[PDB]
């Protein structure tokens, strides 16, 4: 039921990269369908699932008809393309081995960092299919806006995200609680669980400013929970169903997982944090999850988890009138208790 | 007058800057004020300026209020703005050293790959100052399309320009005119001189296909000569004046001096050209100097400047209609004997 309407989403991949790949200009048309292919397949496909969901559920069934549901599903291939283009970009600056069970698209001899310009590609690849599909439909600048808006606010929590994180200089004081939630709602909360939903509300009609923001107060919520399990499996997390290595303690990332253990630490484990953390020694590495292991931080976790679920629930059930509460439940299923 | 004119433009970036860098999200928006500072300050401003020019030619001097003339050298920012992002990740692709009379960006200690997202900042900047300033005007979307399509239009070239330029593999085959010409219209011709004419014209309400496609005519072949004096300028040019360090020798590039290299040279010239070109070897470089001084390419390049310059006349005088012909020839002025 679940893993048939992923089934049916991914079916739909082949039309989308054929109407993205119709002189010398072939060689180029090429390597952007190598692009896609690479980097737009093996995910989860969460976001661009969420949008054809959402919309089913959001838009009367009588009004559903073949041209919308294609435009559903072309919006949620969208969302997909602004992942990739992020994740792409991001395994550069992160210096990241895998994604999403095999080498990172850059890490590719022969790429390199000619990815940089591959991203820019997956990027203007979203504005396209916008183009092709929803360029007579009411909503279009909507969506236009909210894709450059949520790709802007991505960007911004990327620059916290690195800010926070110098490679060869110690930064403890800055991995703090607040700053954070400030990384995380920017870098992840708005385009991975705000945008794909505000695409089928815009989709569906509901264009209101009063029901975006309470839309928005689950979804930030929600986001901030998922970049935190996220940050969990970073190193905790089996690789083989992650499907990529983690760097967080390595790239000196202002992880939650750092985060807690300067607030449990004593002056002690303090020290020993300070001296090993943001290196790229394997024993150092090693010698950070021998910390947070003997502070119990998988347990700290775990209870953030049930904490954060119960949050969120009691956030849907204030916020998600007048939309079907399913529509917040189905994503929030999803993720939680989520080892991948 | 026309450096006073130049004066005016860079006279607005002040504001550019402050509209744009209006929470621990500070510190983001602090190194965002740094990412415009250091990219988008240095060069010509010629696209820019093209904004302005053309604005005030297609617009009824009534119809200039202060709020209009302001769009337009927001809109003439809009367009260095798209450069910059261009650039920055360009220098890195290239492995460039300078920029502008100054190290690139990337180079810069403690930058290095985290200037792939500051370049993303730089690009989501262009659509926060059409928000900003035109979202209530008829060309709103005119103009998002436009900014949009040019980008994708200069990445499909970027794609092809990598693609001819392999690190480590000989390319000789693939450096014909007819590649050459496939690669600049898209890298560069559309987004550096079709972009700022297009962009004044939906400004004036100047929306029409007919009008625009012979705009495209002339623009479309000023870019490649624009390109061609760019290549030349790479190897041949004066550092000082042009503010870079020259790398297609080095990055096996389809540059137009290869191309013009291999149209003339006999067999014996051939080898010495495989041997040496797409090579890091500082010899490997200074003999392809030589070889192309030996086939006097500098004299092959003055007269094709002249040849060039003729036939954007040509076109000037059959596509310029109904538009003021100074429109053209300004721009025109600006880039013929250029030696930055
Ligand atoms: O998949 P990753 O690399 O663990 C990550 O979540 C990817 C990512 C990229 C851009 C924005 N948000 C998350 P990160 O933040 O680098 O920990
Ligand atoms: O300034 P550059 O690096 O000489 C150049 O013109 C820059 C550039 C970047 C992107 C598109 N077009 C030109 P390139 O093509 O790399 O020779
Ligand atoms: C924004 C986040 C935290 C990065 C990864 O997202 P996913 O875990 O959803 O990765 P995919 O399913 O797209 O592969
Ligand atoms: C698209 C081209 C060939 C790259 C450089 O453009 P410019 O020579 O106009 O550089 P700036 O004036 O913007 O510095
Ligand atoms: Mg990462
Ligand atoms: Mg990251
Ligand atoms: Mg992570
Ligand atoms: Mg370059
Ligand atoms: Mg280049
Ligand atoms: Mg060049």
């Amino acid at each position: 039921v679940y893993a048939q309407e992923k089934q049916d989403f991914v079916q739909h991949f082949s039309q989308i990269v054929r109407v993205l790949t119709e002189p010398e200009i072939g060689d180029a048309i090429a390597r952007l369908k190598e692009v896609l292919e690479y980097n737009a397949i093996g995910g989860k496909y969460n976001r661009g699932l969420t949008v054809v969901v959402a919309f089913r559920e959001l838009v009367e069934p009588r009004k559903q008809d073949a041209d919308s549901l294609q435009r559903a599903w072309t919006v949620g291939w969208c969302v997909e393309l602004l992942q990739a283009f992020f994740l792409v970009a991001d395994d550069i600056m992160d210096s990241s081995l895998t994604r999403r069970g095999q080498i990172c698209w850059y890490q590719k001899p022969g790429v390199g960092l000619d990815a940089i310009n591959d991203a820019n590609l997956l990027e203007a690849c979203i504005y396209r299919l916008l183009k092709l599909y929803c360029r007579e439909q009411p909503y279009y600048l909507n969506l236009i806006e909210l894709f450059l808006q949520s790709s802007y606010q991505t960007e911004i929590g990327q620059t916290l995200d690195l800010l926070t994180a110098p490679q060869g200089n110690v930064d403890l004081v800055r991995f703090t609680e607040k700053r954070y939630k400030s990384i995380v709602k920017y870098k992840t909360a708005f385009a991975s669980f705000y945008l794909p939903i505000a695409a089928a509300m815009y989709m569906a009609g509901i264009d209101g400013e009063k029901e975006h923001a309470n839309a928005k107060k689950i979804l930030l919520e929600m986001g901030e929970f998922f970049q935190i399990q996220d940050d969990y499996l970073d190193l905790f997390g089996d690789p083989s169903v992650t499907g990529k290595i983690g760097t967080d303690i390595q790239d000196n990332k202002c992880s939650w997982l750092v985060v807690q253990c300067l607030q449990r630490a004593t002056p002690e484990q303090y020290q020993i944090l300070k001296e090993n953390y943001g290196q790229k020694e394997a024993e150092k590495v090693a010698r950070v999850k021998a910390l947070y292991e003997e502070l119990d931080l998988p347990a700290v976790f775990l209870q953030y988890e049930e904490d954060s679920y119960s949050h969120i629930m009691a956030l849907i059930e204030q916020y998600a009138a007048p939309l079907p509460p399913a529509v917040f439940l189905g994503l929030a299923r999803k993720i939680y208790k989520r080892r991948k």
